[PDB]
């Protein structure tokens, strides 16, 4: 029954299970206001150090979900509601494209997304690079968006998965993100509130992924598919590598550009690879395409013929962006899009030390330095340096020459410190091996 908050915390601290009553009451305290900051962090920490189990976990997610509302849409759309959701992520703008992609493929995507988590920027912050983009819509507005645009991207609020919003902000600045339960709940809860026909989850592994260990990551996959099943959700989880940044831009505004470059015609191969791959899965899974190949084939199609660029345009406008700016952003050249989005003060470039063959660029050192540069959050509720970020000037598998520039840093301060500099420079790994074509960051596809 109603136990005082400090008491539930004492229980988890002591490795005790939380009852459905206990989890619920807690969730409520968090949304109703009673629960104080130091209390929410304490609990998150306790959880990050004693975990929970299938039930508590399943209970948590399930509750979080109902802290707010659930959406209901015209029965017409039903079989067309789909969504994908990542975990880790350094430079993962897939969402910024796969959304309008699917919307061009006749699907409706009601995306409840999020902000940077730990050292992994969020697709919600990235969108806020676009001037006037509102990530907060009421269910009502959302339904207008899936009608006009077919898709939309919004974050937690007073009506949607409220409690998740409270924790998710804390998780990131409390060093309480890497927890299978808090992860499973955080994700499933949002996607639940949407009520989708099919749902694909992006589970990163290696390098800069929340859970580095491939297998210990593959579990997180069978898990989200696990609980997700029970909750009554069709869930497909795919393990994709995260040792190097997806694409060539890590940041916010920079990333919004490398996304437009995709819809345009095509930018980075890996970026496209996943958008089509994951996209084709959703169509197959939602039973909207013969096989994944066919599925994936239609998405690629969207990419190549301006569809996604169109859907995307309606979307920005539909979500607060000055119509004019939006036609300018999409029909704009890359040079235009640069002068229209947030740019950092100065920007230097790291040169190649030795002749050699780019083996890979270390994602973690990057994300970590850029974080220190204002591309990451230090303490919830704070602005973000949206211009700041980084550009990969060489592509993995290729051969570069000593002295050539391989990475450009956009910073808002008067310079990089010694530690930050060395950090960057060593994130570059060179071999004498012969140049080669980059592999797909896509590994397996855990099914339900």
């Amino acid at each position: 029954e109603p136990k005082q908050l400090p008491e539930l915390i004492r229980m988890k601290r002591d490795g005790g299970r939380l009852s459905e009553a206990d989890i619920r009451g807690f969730v409520a305290a968090v949304v109703n206001g009673s629960a104080q900051g130091a209390q929410i962090g304490a609990m998150l920490m306790a959880i990050r150090l004693r975990g929970m189990d299938l039930e508590e976990t399943s209970v948590l997610t399930q509750a979080l979900a109902q802290s707010g509302q659930q959406l209901e849409w015209p029965e017409a759309w039903r079989q067309q509601l789909v969504d994908k959701h990542s975990t880790g992520g350094v430079g993962d703008k897939v969402s910024l494209v796969l959304a309008p992609a699917l919307a061009a493929c006749g699907c409706k995507v009601p995306m409840i997304s999020g902000r940077g988590l730990g050292h992994t920027g969020g697709t919600l912050d990235k969108l806020e690079s676009i001037p006037g983009f509102n990530v907060i819509q009421s269910p009502e507005q959302m339904q207008v968006l899936l009608d006009q645009a077919g898709c939309c991207i919004v974050g937690q609020s007073e009506q949607l998965v409220p409690a998740d919003g409270i924790l998710y902000a804390a998780r990131d600045v409390t060093a309480t993100v890497d927890s299978l339960p808090l992860i499973t709940a955080s994700i499933l809860s949002k996607k639940l509130v949407e009520g989708l026909s099919a749902l694909v989850v992006d589970v990163k592994f290696g390098g800069a992924a929340v859970f580095p260990n491939q297998e210990q990551a593959r579990e997180l996959a069978k898990t989200l598919v696990g609980v997700g099943a029970s909750l009554g959700l069709r869930v497909a989880a795919a393990l994709t590598a995260m040792d190097k940044p997806l694409g060539r831009c890590v940041g916010h505004a920079l990333e919004v550009e490398e996304a437009l470059l995709c819809m345009d015609g095509a930018g980075p191969p890996d970026l496209r690879d996943l958008v089509t791959t994951l996209g084709g899965a959703l169509l197959w899974l939602s039973g909207h395409a013969g096989t994944q190949a066919q599925g994936a084939a239609r998405v690629a199609a969207a990419l190549d013929d301006g569809s996604a660029l169109g859907r995307f345009e309606r979307m920005l406008a539909a979500q607060g962006v000055d119509p004019g700016l939006a036609r300018a952003l999409c029909s704009g050249s890359p040079a235009e899009r640069r002068q229209l989005l947030p740019r950092a003060r100065e920007q230097e470039e790291l040169l190649a030390p030795a002749d050699g063959t780019v083996e890979l660029v270390r994602a973690l050192p990057l994300a970590l330095v850029l974080h220190e540069l204002g591309a990451g959050r230090s303490r919830a509720g704070e602005p973000l340096r949206l211009g700041v970020g980084a550009e990969l000037l060489v592509d993995v598998g290729q051969r570069l020459r000593r002295g050539t520039p391989w990475l450009r840093v956009h910073r808002d301060g008067p310079a990089l410190s010694g530690p930050q500099s060395r950090a960057l420079q060593e994130a570059l790994v060179l071999s004498d091996r012969a140049p080669f074509a980059a592999p797909s960051p896509f590994a397996e596809l855990v099914l339900p």
